[PDB]
């Protein structure tokens, strides 16, 4: 029993982080076998026209108390790629991916090359995260662990007005309408993740929480006519695939549970909670809920 | 900016960790140098549980009855001794991934990260506090005993709890790492039950001080309260009693913020008595008690906005 927002073991990635700096900027950077990604503006534009002006020596690369010396530079999209000597001998199996809104993944926070916590978070359908970071923190990264291999899927770039974060792949594409430049950006309005919430109610049944259940069903339509109305995402039939699991080993179908979130959005929790929050939760995938409550180890 | 509940990177600890087997039990392990830390119950059947006497099922048992596996790799057990409810077996390696770490006994409202593991493999990381019952709310199922909780404060690992059971009510009871217990619970099956539990009081007033660090103050108000006035309202709410320690130690954050210690507390007494009014603190519809006075020091800026 207990449902928390838990993250992949961190290990892996911490013997990744390094310290990059360039001229007064300070931040981190990834080492994997013998290259160093970090965010292109640590040379902060007319990128191309910066870079062409460095030379290797300029980054001073530190992992732990060791200098790794430069070689070589090339920048792809908004990333850095500084090609170091000292090929990484705690290089894990990885692959670089790229993720939907909606999917989860875990971030491992750092400063100085050093890192400082790990925490679960979400890709915000507006492309934005809620994450918790500080000056320095750029260059930190989002992963998820399948089996044995890490697939990083985020690098850390700035923080919104709003206290939101942006970032990129580790190709160094962004997510959302985003630039690595000092201009006016805000992020759009956000919407609620339906088919994680509806991972999460099956997660509270689970664990023993049934007073939100209802004897009532509805069409995909009609929920999607309800959820439009609240600002929850659309729930598409892939959605109801994917959450068929957790249907059979509950035994509420989808479109049941549907009508039972209908009615927590009309009528709201009347000073009840669900796994002890009283906000209907939307940052558990369905895998995350099967993961948790099976015991998947790495 | 931003609040998120942020565990350890879990990297030092995760090295640590080894699967022990003795019988038909399997359950996780801690290997610290020659030692492998482990609780006592995995000599125990299921019968065995209701009354056991574990000095006598320990006299049975010889060096090669365990079972210790640190990844691919059968360690060899050179002795074993039982101090309290935990089991120290004596290996024939010493684990070349161990960290700088000591044991710590930590006091009710303390929080930390737990490392939850199965057949000596890691699966997940979450942060989590000792609750003023002595139990935990973790996440945990049958194979977990043996995980540990634990803070790395600077570059040392402080080990203060291992998992040992589930309650009836899905909370969780376990020992810090000399093997004695938190809480009134004994590794026995017999009736046993949480005692009523409690709000953390000085956390949830840490965590109103991190969102008046973030920028927000709509629940702030223009009174104060003594500290008695304060603990007679804050009963009647099951919070803990607020002692003078407690206001001592939330003294830095009082002074980043401007906002006196009994300030706060008022503005505390007008939250439990209206509630949030669909409003959020910090992205949440609920006071929040599993966050120190430490904590927020540690993830908030030293800067308010
Ligand atoms: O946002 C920036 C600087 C920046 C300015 C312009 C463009 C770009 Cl890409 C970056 N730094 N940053 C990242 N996470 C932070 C969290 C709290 C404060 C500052 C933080
Ligand atoms: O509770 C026990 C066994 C046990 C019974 C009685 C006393 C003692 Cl010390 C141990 N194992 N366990 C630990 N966390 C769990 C979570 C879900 C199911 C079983 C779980
Ligand atoms: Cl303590």
């Amino acid at each position: 029993s207990g449902f928390r927002k838990m993250a992949f073991p961190s290990g892996k990635v911490e013997g990744c982080m390094v310290q990059v700096t360039c001229g007064t900027t300070t931040l981190n950077g990834l080492w994997l076998d013998d290259v160093v990604y970090c965010p292109r503006h640590v040379i902060c534009p007319n990128y191309e026209d910066l870079l062409i002006r460095k030379s290797n020596h300029n980054f001073l690369v530190q992992a732990g108390n060791v200098q790794l010396r430069v070689i070589g530079h090339s920048m792809q999209n908004c990333v850095l790629k500084l090609k170091v000597d000292t090929a990484n001998p705690k290089t894990p199996k990885y692959k670089f991916v790229r993720i939907q809104p909606g999917q989860t993944f875990s971030v491992l926070a750092c400063y100085n090359g050093s890192p400082s916590g790990v925490y679960q978070c979400a890709m915000r359908p507006n492309f934005t995260i809620k994450g918790s970071f500080l000056n320095g923190s750029c260059g930190s990264v989002g992963f998820n662990i399948d089996y044995d291999c890490v697939s990083f899927c985020y690098m850390h770039h700035m923080e919104l007005p709003t206290g939101v974060h942006a970032g990129t792949d580790l190709e160094g594409n962004f997510y959302g309408p985003f630039v690595d430049r000092q201009t006016a950006q805000a992020a759009g309005t956000d919407t609620t993740i339906t088919v994680n919430v509806l991972a999460w109610l099956y997660a509270a049944v689970i664990n023993g929480d049934r007073w939100f259940l209802n004897r009532f069903t509805t069409t995909l339509n009609d929920f999607n006519l309800v959820a439009m109305k609240y600002n929850y995402e659309p729930l598409t039939q892939d959605h109801v695939d994917i959450l068929g699991p957790l249907s059979a080993q509950t035994g509420i179908a989808v479109l049941d549970m549907c009508a039972s979130l209908k009615e927590l959005l009309q009528n709201g929790m009347n000073g009840r909670t669900i796994l002890g929050s009283a906000l209907l939760e939307d940052e558990f995938t369905p895998f995350d809920v099967v993961r948790q409550c099976s015991g998947v180890t790495f």
